């Protein structure tokens, strides 16, 4: 089961799994769902990454995107060897969601192109949410004319969605990784309770998460090749960063680009070889954990009870556990 503050989503749980081969037998099974009770998605279709020969073509083309909307109680899991080419979104009035084992790789839509998406509206707010055990990859190149959006956000929330694990999930080849907040304006946010642990991310430029108000406590993850910057706490968010392993990454843990500056509680954090450190161009204040002391304790109780793998081990074992296929190895 899922441990943090997702800690009791159970989605479809026990209910026998609908076969659903394509985005759009997933979207029409979605459509015909009553919307709460229960209803588990096995996603058996395999997209052949192969068949997309310029990177640059994606973002011209429209989004292929799964919605839940104001439903409930649903399970998305892919079976073993599944890939899809579409992304996932859970918006509004939508609870007890999870998004398991799937393979989700270079994207259309540009901007659009949201991999894994979380959102709140007027209609309410998406809470415990499972997101785990996913493979999220895309490209690092900046293709010509886009501007800067050849593809879109990985694992993204927003507009207030709370209580939600993120856990177990391999992004690599990713430009931005991860939203929790997604604009300076976005007040709702400060409801957002995220817990992200032994996620493994890897060649990847920023938003590791970029979080902007609510709370986070972000655990025995795995960063390595993040070139531009990781951790990013804004707008009086404040982040509970423990036991993760840190190795060639720029700005690790930061706040920056944001009105107002976010906080951190550090602590065990392995902090490998490789660690660079940088000034944001702007007016806008900014701080980095250069020598890696805590900004502020973490205001509250998380509530919920957790394993910390040993940090040193972390590598290891993120390396052994996350992503898609890999049987949901904790």
């Amino acid at each position: 089961g899922p441990v943090g503050y997702g800690a009791g989503t159970t989605g479809g749980g026990n209910k026998v799994p609908v076969n659903v081969a394509t985005f759009e037998a997933m979207q029409s099974a979605i459509d015909s769902y009553s919307g709460s009770g229960g209803l588990v998605l096995n996603y058996t279709g395999k997209f052949d990454f192969g068949t997309i020969k310029d990177v640059c073509a994606q973002w011209k083309l429209p989004a292929k995107t799964v919605q839940i909307k104001n439903k409930s109680d649903v399970t998305i899991k892919g079976a073993n060897g599944s890939a899809a080419n579409f992304g996932i979104r859970v918006v509004g009035n939508a609870h007890n969601v999870i998004i398991q084992n799937m393979t989700i790789g270079l994207l259309q839509g540009g901007e659009d192109a949201d991999s894994i998406s979380l959102e709140g509206n007027s209609s309410g707010e998406p809470s415990k949410i499972w997101v785990d055990h996913n493979t999220v990859f895309a490209s690092l190149t900046k293709c010509s004319g886009a501007g800067d959006a050849s593809f879109d956000g990985g694992i993204d929330m927003k507009k207030g969605v709370h209580h939600v694990t993120v856990s177990y999930n391999y992004v690599y080849n990713y430009q931005k990784v991860a939203l929790n907040g997604y604009s300076d304006s976005d007040t709702k946010n400060s409801a957002a309770r995220t817990t992200y642990h032994h996620n493994r991310f890897e060649n990847v430029e920023s938003r590791v998460p970029l979080q902007r108000f609510g709370l986070s406590h972000i655990y025995n993850n795995y960063f390595n090749n993040v070139t531009t910057s990781g951790i990013n706490v804004r707008m009086g968010g404040i982040a509970k960063i423990e036991s993760n392993y840190f190795e060639n990454i720029k700005n690790p843990v930061t706040s920056r680009d944001s009105s107002e500056i976010g906080y951190w509680d550090l602590i065990n954090n392995y902090v490998g070889s490789g660690i660079t450190w940088g000034t944001p161009d702007g007016s806008k204040p900014y701080a980095n954990a250069t020598n890696w002391i805590s900004t502020k304790v973490f205001p509250e109780s998380l509530g919920y009870i957790y394993t910390v793998t040993p940090a040193a081990q972390v590598k290891a074992k993120v390396i052994a556990t996350a992503g898609a296929g890999k049987n949901l190895a904790e």
